[PDB]
């Protein structure tokens, strides 16, 4: 009943794509490791609610990563909402709603703000608006010094679950490997001063549900939730930290589903 | 240079005290374990800037024990006030700078709004408005089994860095066996629904300055970022979790001189 294949989008990337059940389209957008297996458990429970629910591996990323290098090179909000505008426009999908943890959210938001016709509702989660030194640095690392670096934070500082981390499998943790220098030398510098929440006023009234781990330390995300806030938009939290979709794939499922009915009633 | 003493108020309670320094009053109001000698080095890197620094254990609490049972049993923020303002009324102190954390925050935001006059500005640290019924349910247990399943939860889950808990030493962590069971069964159940933060009209334009631990799971103190930026209320961090005064004392001391003294240039304006 998944669909999984591949589709060509005139920006020369060739994306690796997933798609499963009917109804109104929801939109996964992975977070910057750009792999959408993911999603896989939440697919499956969200579609069987009466959705039509598709996500992808990001360019230069996973299955993804015949793409041009402009697409995983100084990456920003914007580039990313272009590129996924892009994969929707060749799936036919007019309306969504829509998903992103990390440089997922930032793009979610630069959705939701440049294509509003194109996007019911926008569910951010844990949007970086600084720069971190530490990160920034490892892109002059080699591959390799990169790949194990990345591969722990990961695990040991923002999977918000290590036995479900480590449960996605050898299959996808050698995917991760080749991604961490691509996300290392392409986002961390770039993805957050593109974040789209500099202007609060334009986030007022929008239809964005917003938010952040309840394990991450509080120092992670606080200006989320100050965001958020000041622009009286609709903040919570999920459990675990970076990745409530691999930590809590069933709460994130619930979550995902009970936030688009929200948005389908309000809608009409 | 520090004064060590009691003082008895005429509500029964009688209080262990210290004071240092002379100047402007400070006053460190402790976190529901009520014990005072958590803030000793910072006591004196503060007085040193030109301060009058006064802290206390709470009532019930370590050497402040001799008080009726109604200053330590359904404990409200309230409550505490009036038992800070007291021991502050014996102490001469009419016009102080106050910081809390835990009910100590509760404390000092209700010192704030009930007393006006005799607050410069209140700094207040995780401040707990939401009942937990893990915390709650300790109370109905034996005081042995209580002391030792806090000790463990402050030592490892919230001290913010265990090394400096255990550095307070034996006869602190003697005193703090013995509290307790005086907080699991007078504070968890009566504090979170006493807290002074349900008018968020009443905080706007007060000389409040609140933080979280930096380290602290979001979850915790969540509702406490989203309430101070409703209200416009300076809201910000500091190193470590629930204990910033033991984890990262020469921070917590400096955050205290900072702010004591933002709030005397803008009173002077
Ligand atoms: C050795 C170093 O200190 C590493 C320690 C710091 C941790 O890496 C923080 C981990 C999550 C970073 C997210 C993030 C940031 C960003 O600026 C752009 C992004 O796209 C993302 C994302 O995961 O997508
Ligand atoms: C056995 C369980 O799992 C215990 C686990 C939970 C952590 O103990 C508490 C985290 C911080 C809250 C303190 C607190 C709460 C309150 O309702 C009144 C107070 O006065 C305080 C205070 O420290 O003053
Ligand atoms: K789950
Ligand atoms: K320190």
């Amino acid at each position: 009943m998944r669909t999984r294949s591949t589709i060509s989008t005139p920006n020369g990337i060739t994306w690796y794509y997933e798609q499963e059940g009917t109804g109104p389209d929801i939109v996964l957008v992975p977070d910057g490791l750009g792999e959408c297996q993911m999603f896989d458990s939440s697919v499956s429970q969200i579609a069987a609610q009466g959705f039509r629910v598709t996500t992808f591996d990001m360019p230069g990323m996973s299955r993804s990563a015949k793409a041009p290098a402009e697409t995983y090179t100084e990456v920003t909000a914007q580039k990313l909402a272009s590129y996924v505008i892009s994969i929707l426009d060749a799936l036919d999908i007019k309306h969504a709603t829509v998903w992103g943890c990390s440089s997922g959210a930032s793009t979610v938001v630069a959705l939701l703000l440049g294509y509003p016709d194109r996007i019911r509702n926008a569910m951010c989660h844990e949007l970086p608006t600084k720069l971190l030194d530490h990160l920034s640095n490892t892109a002059v690392l080699e591959d390799e010094e990169i790949s194990n670096i990345l591969a722990n934070v990961m695990l040991n500082d923002v999977s918000g679950g290590s036995e479900a981390w480590q449960a996605l499998g050898v299959e996808v943790h050698a995917r991760l490997h080749k991604n961490y220098p691509v996300f290392a030398r392409g986002y961390p510098r770039t993805i957050p001063p593109s974040a789209p929440v500099q202007d609060v006023e334009a986030l007022r009234g929008k239809p964005l549900d917003w938010t952040v781990g309840a394990a991450t330390p509080t120092e992670s995300f606080f200006d989320n939730i100050v965001t958020a806030t000041k622009a009286g938009v609709n903040i919570g939290l999920l459990p675990g930290m970076h990745f409530p979709y691999v930590s809590h794939p069933d709460v994130f499922a619930k979550y995902v589903v009970e936030t688009t009915q929200k948005h389908l009633w309000n809608s009409s």
